[PDB]
């Protein structure tokens, strides 16, 4: 048990610390601290994989160190994981460090747990104070005033770093560290060092800002936004870092919702008017994918006028945009915004962009109306709407690029479910019955599992008239794989389409293909015969499916007779 820690072997180790919870409980729960404890503090070099083991462990041995009144001990060995320089087992060690400070009482905090942020604050490497700044907010409320004190200077120092690393650590958690702090010490000491950071020489600190740009402003009152935060938070919107203005953009619903709903109107629809027309594509993306929500989060009065007024006239630039991505971002959301705009509305303002966006050139714009056709159907009727959606599945449907198939495969049983019951009839049948010869075997093994869920949908009489005659009829295909396909369709139909329609329509074409001359269709035969071999009735098996079996049992080829008399075990 103690010969598997100073193994060579890599996954010997892996099973000796991942379960280094059970040694302490076997080992005295007093000797861990005494034995254990100290060999676990300077010998551990090894891969990252059991050195992540080990600070994920030390996060719950809380109870196995002897609770509360030896917590302290733990502090060793966590001080040394959150020095090695990898970013994962660091902030691990933070993680089990954050856990294990609401373990100590107040008075082991100051003895221990303070004295320890402080010396990995004071690190020589980078690695070390990059991991203290996660460390300040666990401490800080229950500590004295005087430490509070000690804590706030010691935060000041890491933000104003050499390094852009740790300053961007700073930054990261700055918003957590304002949260425990008292209204007026927020004013005095966050705000500038925020202001100092937004402003940052490196932009990889500036773009931090911005989410905790969202913390401040959760905390300050309405009044005090446009003194302390709003200034920053748009310097930051106008950023010449292209990625700071991508990081206003990721974060623009939340902060909508951090500014409050008076300061959205006058400060945040010109801004995001702003976003939706940047000079890079990646921000005008990141930006369409909020119109729906941020939408949504307007004041319940200025609302459907903004909406209609600053947010339209964006969009429907957007809707011509000469970036796919961008254009599919926004085809992705843009038609949650019925059920905001009502009926009359989405007739005259949102539909021509609709069908604007249906004829686009991309498949994966048009493919994303498709996939929210349902935001659309309760308050307008998918009526004449239709008429415009049919030249684009068939687009879609006979695009040269495979992947686009097999994605409108998908939505198909649910498309024909919120089409007509018969419109599906008339002109999509044609469609998903020519998915089945195709060059692919993925869109084949898609398209015979997309007939099954249109039985689902449409029942065994629907499919007894308008599918299996056309499927059957491929039994007489020149093309063995055609043929093949025959048979993986009347298994996956069997199942949805009962007893009579199994046994009087499907069976029967079955049995004839077992004299196919392609030896690899016979042996298909025999495996297609134990799928369908329970659905029917214990006399059709004996009087016409017993009897081809033993046939096929009799074949000059290795693997037919193989699956043939292996279907004979459902049978005698």
């Amino acid at each position: 048990l103690i010969d598997e820690l100073r193994n060579e072997d890599v996954q010997l180790r892996l099973n000796s610390i991942k379960k280094l919870s059970t040694i302490a409980l076997a080992l005295g729960v007093e000797r861990t601290r005494s034995e254990l404890l100290p060999f676990l503090t300077d010998t551990i070099y090894d891969e990252d994989e059991v050195l992540l083991a080990l600070a994920e462990q030390l996060g719950t041995f809380t109870t196995l160190v002897g609770g509360p009144e030896y917590v302290h001990c733990l502090l060793p060995p966590l001080e040394s994981l959150a020095t090695v320089e990898e970013t994962v087992v660091r902030d691990k060690a933070v993680e089990s460090l954050r856990a294990i400070s609401h373990e100590h009482s107040p008075s082991d905090l100051e003895a221990h747990f303070v004295p320890l942020v402080k010396r990995l604050a004071g690190g020589d490497w980078f690695t070390s104070r990059t991991s203290a700044c996660g460390l300040f907010s666990v401490c800080y409320p229950r500590v004295s005033s005087a430490v509070k004190a000690e804590l706030r200077q010691y935060f000041r120092n890491l933000c104003s770093d050499d390094t852009r690393m740790v300053r961007r650590a700073a930054a990261s958690k700055l918003g957590e560290f304002a949260k425990v702090l008292e209204l007026d010490n927020v004013k005095s000491e966050i705000i500038p060092m925020f202001s100092n950071l937004a402003s940052d020489e490196q932009d990889s600190v500036r773009l931090l800002a911005v989410e905790a740009c969202v913390n401040i402003a959760q905390l300050l009152p309405q009044e005090d936004l446009e003194a302390l935060v709003m200034p920053t938070l748009r310097q930051a919107a106008e950023d010449k870092s292209w990625r700071v203005r991508y990081m206003v953009a990721d974060k623009f619903t939340e902060l909508q919702k951090a500014v409050g709903p008076e300061i959205t109107k006058t400060d945040l629809v010109p801004a995001f008017q702003n976003l939706m027309k940047d000079c890079e594509a990646e921000v005008r993306a990141a930006a369409s994918h909020k119109v729906k929500e941020f939408c949504e989060n307007l004041s319940a009065d200025c609302r459907e006028n903004v909406i209609m007024t600053q947010i339209l006239p964006c969009i429907k630039e957007l809707v011509s945009d000469a970036n796919q991505h961008v254009k599919s971002a926004l085809a992705s959301v843009i038609m949650g915004l019925s059920p905001i705009l009502g009926k009359d509305n989405t007739i005259e303002h949102l539909l021509p962009l609709f069908l604007a966006q249906l004829k686009d050139e991309c498949p994966e714009v048009r493919l994303n109306i498709i996939s929210n056709l349902d935001c659309v159907n309760e308050v307008i009727g998918i009526r004449q709407l239709s008429q415009s959606l049919l030249p684009a599945i068939v687009e879609l449907a006979e695009d040269a690029k495979w992947r686009v198939r097999l994605a409108i495969i998908e939505y198909m049983p649910l498309l024909a479910g919120q089409l007509g019951v018969e419109f599906f009839d008339e002109k999509l049948n044609s469609l998903c019955m020519a998915w089945l010869v195709d060059h692919v075997y993925a869109i084949r093994e898609a398209a015979t599992s997309n007939l099954k869920k249109l039985v689902e949908k449409f029942g065994k009489e629907w499919a007894h008239a308008t599918i299996i005659p056309k499927v059957l009829a491929m039994s007489g295909d020149p093309n063995y794989l055609h043929r093949m396909t025959t048979l993986f369709c009347i298994n996956v139909l069997s199942e949805v389409c009962g007893q009579d329609i199994t046994t009087k329509h499907m069976l029967p074409t079955v049995l004839r293909m077992a004299g196919d001359p392609v030896a690899n269709v016979r042996f298909n035969v025999a495996k297609s015969l134990q799928k369908i071999g329970p659905i029917l009735d214990n006399s059709t098996l004996q009087s016409e499916v017993k009897p081809i079996l033993e046939k096929l049992t009799q074949d000059q080829d290795v693997d037919v007779k193989y699956f043939a008399q292996e279907a004979l075990t459902v049978l005698s």
